[PDB]
């Protein structure tokens, strides 16, 4: 299995670019692509971890050295922004599209909302666009929650799972804090938690006073979402993670929900399960949001 990395010289990329080469099955590839000429030594810095996953970096215009036999690519380039994200998010998926067109592609761009849409637009244009492989990876609202939730009623961090549906912008990040087997809330717990989850990431933006976003949960966000993937086309079952998908259009075009992963992408769409008033609530006054976000980046490409 190889794993190809576009991005890979950016914060997000560097750290999602180490935690890989760590924790990447043995006899793993890991393909790093940026522009920056620093993307080859970065590989080559990361090539003297004692792992059984072989690296080797790429910069310049052309991607497609990295993208050669890839399984997986995922897009982590771009700032951290439909401005300036909208072209680098085309450019890089239009190479994936000549390439390894049979590839899981995983955005990690923002904002995924639209930019996911924009992938599917391109990849459809050139008449290999496949729902099963596109995927916006949401982890980083997966794993935000987990923490706060734990912090909350004091369980172990790594013992809480929360499932987390909707998009990724703040008004569509919705947490089923109703599923969670074993805790219950308050009506205001919910509240509270619904908002801190959904506004978690001006709290790092204001803490590091402008300084960048969050880049190193984000790249653990990333790698999570990336290792699922990979231990589910490797033939392991049971494989659940929640991802920004094209569905059944239930409620929009790309909608983030439980997706039992299999060897060629997702296997099943899992029903988002009993919502609770509150959580029904929020589903519907998110939707036109995230229907404008989609149209955003489906108007970009045609
Ligand atoms: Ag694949
Ligand atoms: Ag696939
Ligand atoms: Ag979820
Ligand atoms: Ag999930």
């Amino acid at each position: 299995m190889k794993v190809a990395v576009l991005g890979a010289a950016g914060g997000i990329g560097q750290a999602l670019a180490l935690l890989l080469k760590t924790q990447l099955p043995s006899g793993s590839e890991l393909s790093l692509y940026d522009i920056a000429p620093v993307t080859p030594g970065v590989a080559v810095d990361l090539s003297h971890i004692p792992t059984a996953v072989k690296i080797k970096g790429f910069s310049g215009e052309d991607a497609t050295p990295a993208l050669e036999g890839a399984d997986v690519v995922l897009i982590s380039a771009g700032v951290a922004l439909f401005n300036v994200n909208a072209g680098i998010v085309k450019n890089l998926v239009q190479q994936v599209a000549k390439t390894c067109p049979k590839a899981c592609i995983g955005i990690i761009t923002n904002p995924v909302n639209t930019t996911v849409a924009i992938a599917a637009e391109v990849l459809k244009k050139a008449g290999v666009y496949d729902k099963n492989k596109l995927f916006g990876v949401t982890t980083l609202d997966i794993i935000r929650s987990n923490t706060f939730v734990a912090e909350l009623k004091g369980k172990q961090p790594g013992e809480v799972e929360v499932p987390v549906i909707g998009g990724h912008s703040g008004v569509t990040i919705l947490p089923l804090l109703s599923q969670v087997p074993g805790v219950s809330f308050t009506e205001q717990e919910v509240a509270d938690l619904t908002k801190r989850i959904q506004n978690a990431g001006t709290e790092v933006v204001e803490a590091k006073a402008g300084g960048g976003s969050a880049t190193l949960s984000m790249g653990q966000a990333a790698a999570r979402f990336g290792l699922s993937l990979v231990r589910a086309l490797q033939g392991e079952q049971g494989v659940v993670e929640c991802a920004y998908v094209e569905g059944d259009g239930q409620y929009a075009r790309f909608f983030s929900q439980p997706l039992l992963l299999g060897k060629n992408g997702v296997e099943e769409r899992k029903s988002i399960g009993t919502l609770s008033a509150f959580e029904q609530n929020a589903l519907e006054g998110m939707l036109d949001t995230l229907k404008k976000d989609i149209a955003l980046g489906q108007e970009f490409v045609n």
